């Protein structure tokens, strides 16, 4: 329940704060900005992976689960971070990455060392077929999901990069070692986990070929490994052996789960996590189809209420483009950022803020493929260019869909590198840091930052915004997303003009008292309650008694 009332903040540590001038974010950098997060009103910090890693996938390829990434600092730095976070009245959850390890993990170095060795079946090995890979599966990062090992003459599976071999969850020995490691972290007193790629741990037995109607080189392979039957056996055991033993929060990153099939994932009784990140609203690739967005988020609001589950609320993370670009408007950047904030943050659930979201940071456009880092898009570029795609065609995909958009340095001020670093940043800063930064926004009472500050405050001050029941209003309005939160004798009315235009809207009224809790436009003198005249991306929240 503390995790129900919590507001969470996600840190991408490589890009949060550099404290020693090598252009790479680090743990002492995070410590140095804890005031910012405490003052914002954050309850829980989720930090992206900080473990020993070759960084083929920036921390998600782990070579030692119990050692800190050299770029980021030492275990002593981590211990200091956790101690400072806890003394500041905040909690910290770690990123648990146990679908796969680095290919430089000791387990894998042993596993690949000989066809027969005790660690061989810690990973997923198969001999080729017809002088090719064991099957036609594509990696999520493009190319084959199998990599050949010359020494042992067999392929190993990798859903993600070539340097992220999948762990074999059918091996009891693997599972036991993973559980020990998880509990080792929980014994230090961290407050839980965000659980990475967790819907991918069950593979269809025998790894059969997938249908290939378009005759591709490799077939997108989600139907072979994403949320496959049999996965719950593993996740139930994971919960029993680790999470259930501690008072923590878990949020699983669970692609391939829909609102009608979320029962085993998040139900109050028997669910294997407290909440999950679901992906259904994050794949609407214009004028945004607002009503489709209403349908999806409402499905999840209603769906989880029915089974006493809990939603994880979010519009941004390190895997997505910026939400002003995705869901709002660069033509109305500050207004749409606040509209989007009120929209997603005040539904029933635990809201997450991704670093820079609270500033209205936006997508970047670098001209050189060398300026980017994302292993997924670097692979895409190589593969598609060979196929004939032009540089422009490919950069359009990277600019418009690439997750590097969310990994540019956090924009603290207008000093060199937006104050992220004294050196040369691992990833270039967005030039718009001269306009978009924490320092500027702290001083402006109508900043995006201070709007998030207010959102956090009203949610904490009014129980209806935490536990109140959601109901969608005005479903058929293609511009206005409106909904209520109802708890006993209090009703909150959230009104979001999700369009770049002025709109009229009839107040969806029966109250003894009405109060405006938040608004991103000045209130108009002569405007009547009944007849809303909303500016582009105007949002208002009313509290009704
Ligand atoms: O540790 C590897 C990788 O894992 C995490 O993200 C992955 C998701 O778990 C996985 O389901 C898949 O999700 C993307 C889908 O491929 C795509 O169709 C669409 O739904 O966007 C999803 C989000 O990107 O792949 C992602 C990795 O792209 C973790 O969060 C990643 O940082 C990490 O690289
Ligand atoms: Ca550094
Ligand atoms: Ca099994
Ligand atoms: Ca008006």
């Amino acid at each position: 329940k503390w995790w129900k009332e919590a507001v969470a903040y996600q840190i991408y540590p490589r890009s949060f704060m550099d404290s020693n001038g090598d252009g790479i974010g680090d743990i002492q950098g995070v410590i140095s900005k804890l005031d910012y997060l405490s003052d914002l009103g954050i309850d829980v910090i989720w930090i992206c992976p900080i473990y020993q890693s070759p960084n083929d996938d920036n921390g998600y390829d782990i070579s030692d689960y119990k050692d800190i990434m050299k770029d980021f600092g030492t275990m002593e730095d981590f211990d200091e971070l956790l101690d400072e976070v806890h003394h500041r009245g905040m909690k910290l959850i770690m990123d648990l990455v146990i679908n796969h390890t680095s290919d430089e993990h000791p387990w894998f170095l042993e596993s690949r060392s000989a066809k027969e060795n005790p660690y061989r079946d810690y990973y997923i090995w198969h001999e080729g077929k017809d002088g090719k890979e064991p099957n036609n599966w594509e990696s999520i990062f493009s190319g084959s999901a199998w990599e050949f090992d010359e020494k042992t003459k067999e392929y190993y599976m990798h859903v993600f990069s070539k340097k992220q071999p999948d762990l074999n969850w059918e091996n009891e020995k693997v599972r036991h070692e993973l559980y020990e490691m998880v509990n080792w972290w929980l014994d230090k007193g961290i407050d839980g986990f965000r659980v990475d790629a967790i819907s991918h741990i069950k593979k269809v037995a025998g790894f059969p070929d997938l249908p290939n109607p378009e005759k591709l080189d490799y077939v997108p392979s989600f139907e072979g490994h994403m949320n496959r039957p049999g996965i719950q056996e593993h996740l139930k055991e994971l919960k029993e052996k680790t999470f259930a033993k501690y008072d923590i929060m878990t949020v699983g990153q669970a692609n391939g789960v829909t609102s009608d099939s979320a029962d085993e994932w998040v139900a109050e009784d028997g669910g294997n996590f407290n909440m999950i990140f679901q992906f259904e609203h994050m794949g609407l690739w214009k004028p945004l189809d607002l009503i489709e967005l209403k349908t999806i988020l409402t499905n999840w609001q209603n769906g989880l209420e029915k089974i006493n589950g809990w939603n994880a609320l979010y519009l941004e993370n390190h895997d997505q483009i910026r939400s002003v670009n995705k869901f709002g408007s660069t033509a109305y950047r500050v207004e749409s950022a606040k509209c989007l904030a009120a929209l997603y943050f005040l539904m029933k659930g635990t809201p997450f803020i991704y670093q820079g979201q609270e500033l209205g940071m936006t997508n970047v456009k670098f001209d050189s493929i060398d300026d980017y880092d994302d292993v997924g898009m670097i692979n895409y570029y190589r593969i598609q260019r060979e196929k004939g795609d032009s540089h422009d065609e490919i950069m359009k995909v990277i600019w418009e869909t690439g997750r590097d958009n969310s990994r540019t340095p956090m924009q603290w001020n207008t000093e060199k590198n937006a104050g992220f670093s004294t050196g040369n940043p691992w990833m270039k800063v967005n030039p718009n840091y001269v306009d978009i930064n924490v320092e500027e926004q702290k001083s402006d009472k109508n900043s995006v930052l201070n709007f998030y500050k207010q959102l956090i405050k009203i949610r904490k001050q009014h129980d209806v915004l935490v536990y109140g029941t959601y109901k969608l209003l005005a479903e058929e309005d293609s511009a206005i997303y409106a909904y209520t939160r109802t708890l006993e004798g209090k009703t909150a009315v959230v009104i979001c003009n999700m369009s770049p235009n002025n709109q009229t809207f009839e107040f969806p009224s029966s109250f003894t008292n009405i109060e405006v809790l938040i608004h991103n436009y000045p209130l108009d003198k002569n405007e009547t309650l009944e007849q809303c005249t909303l500016h582009p991306y105007e949002t208002r929240v009313y509290l009704i008694s």
